[PDB]
C-alpha cells in the first residue's frame, strides 16, 4: 500500500514534537462514516493552526497518509505523558462511506505488520486506544479485536 508523508508543520499545537522511541502501536477507528472523510481528507485537518489532537497513519482503503515522523509523539491515547502518547505510534482507520472498511482494516494489518519488523514491536504491544484510557475506540474493532490482531501476522 502506498504511503503519502504530509507532516502537520513543526511548532503547530498538535505538533508538540517530543522524542519518542515507540515501543506500542496504538489502533483507532475515525467514527467519521461520512462520504469523503479519507485519509488525504484527514490529513488536510490535522494542518488546521487550531487542531489540538494528531497521530501518525490515517489509513483508508486506498492509501495511508503520515502526519508525524515516526521518532515525534503525538495527542491521541488519552493518557496524559504516559506511554500511550508518550510511546506509541497511533493509527486511524477511516469508515468513510465511500470507502471499503474491510479493504482499509487490511491495510492497516499490512501497516502494522511492517511497522512490528520495522520497531521490533511484538504483536502483544498492538493495542486499542482503549487499553490506555477505557474509551471504546476503536469503535469497530473492539468486539472482535483478537480476530483483528490474528488477522495482522
Ligand atoms: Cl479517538
Ligand atoms: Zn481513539
Amino acid at each position: 500500500v502506498n504511503i503519502i508523508q504530509d507532516f502537520i508543520p513543526v511548532g503547530a499545537n498538535n505538533r508538540p514534537g517530543y522524542a519518542m522511541t515507540p515501543l506500542y502501536i496504538t489502533v483507532h477507528n475515525t467514527a467519521n462514516t461520512a462520504v469523503g472523510a479519507d485519509a488525504a481528507a484527514h490529513a488536510r485537518y490535522l494542518k488546521n493552526p487550531d487542531t489540538t489532537t494528531s497521530w501518525h497513519f490515517t489509513v483508508d482503503d486506498t492509501e495511508i497518509y503520515q502526519h508525524l515522523p515516526l521518532n515525534e509523539n503525538g495527542w491521541h491515547a488519552g493518557d496524559g505523558n504516559g506511554s500511550g502518547n508518550r510511546a506509541s505510534i497511533g493509527i486511524e482507520i477511516c469508515e468513510n462511506a465511500d470507502g471499503d472498511f474491510a479493504k482499509a482494516t487490511a491495510n492497516a494489518q499490512w501497516l502494522i505488520k511492517t511497522l512490528m519488523a520495522e520497531h521490533n514491536i511484538s504483536l502483544a504491544n498492538v493495542v486499542p486506544h482503549k487499553y490506555w484510557s477505557g474509551k471504546e475506540c476503536p469503535r469497530k474493532l473492539l468486539d472482535t479485536w483478537d480476530s483483528f490482531k490474528a488477522g495482522i501476522g
